[PDB]
Order: C-alpha cells, then structure tokens, then sequence
C-alpha cells in the first residue's frame, strides 16, 4: 500500500482547495439508488480524502444540492444526508469528521436545465470546499 506523509516543516497546504478541486475535476454527482453517489465518484473521493489526510490542519465543508423538483422543505434534509454520505465516507478513510462540515442547502442554486432529467442530475450534486 502507500505509507503515511512525511513529517512537515512549512505550511502544509496555502489552500488545499487548489488541491480538492484539482482532484474532484468537479462537483460530486449522484445516482443508481439515488441515495448514493456514482461508483465513479468514489474513487475520486478516496483521492479526494488522500488530501484531507495530506493536510490534517484543512476543515472541509461539505455541502450538498438537490434540484427544485421536490419541495423545498423536503430538499433540504436530503441536501444534508447526501453531504453526509459523503463526510462518513472519509471518516472511513481516516479523514476527522470533527474537521468535516456538512450543510445542506436543498435547491439554492440550479446549474443545468430542470426541463431534462440529465440536467436536473447535475443540479442534485454535493461539493467540496475548504473552510
């Protein structure tokens, strides 16, 4: 396998956002049970956890998006559970879910067209930023 990161000296990260978003190459997109993300994504999340255990000083905000297909109210709790899906998943990793932060904005901010459901499955997504 591969062995723990090397003792630091300087900074470890200016801004391990550089670093997620380099690895995520985007946003976390969902499907198969809906209640879980693609088999895909799971690689790059490992990949993305690598870093979080490469800059154990960095927070993570995970907030999670849904279209506004549902009801709002409806929306939101689901936004949360889909972000958290993803923050247990790196606390399996050895990621501190203490330092992660999951929120859940329901349907904030739509990005794709809701009139197809291939953009509506863009608009339910979950994202990685650094706190």
């Amino acid at each position: 396998g591969q062995a723990p990161p090397g003792p630091p000296a300087s900074g470890p990260c200016a801004d391990l956002q550089s670093a997620i978003n380099a690895v995520t190459g985007g946003p976390i997109a969902f499907g198969n049970d809906g209640a879980s993300l693609i088999p895909a994504a799971y690689e790059i999340l490992n990949r993305v956890a690598d870093k979080l255990k490469a800059c154990p000083d960095a927070r993570v905000t995970i907030n999670g998006y849904t279209d506004n297909t549902g009801s709002e109210g409806i929306n939101i709790p689901l936004s949360a559970q889909r972000a958290k899906i993803v923050a247990d998943y790196l606390v399996a990793r050895g990621v501190a879910g203490d330092h992660i932060a999951t929120v859940g904005l329901g349907s904030v901010n739509p990005i794709a067209s809701n009139a197809t459901p291939e953009g509506r499955a863009k608009n339910r997504r979950v994202e990685i930023v650094v706190n």
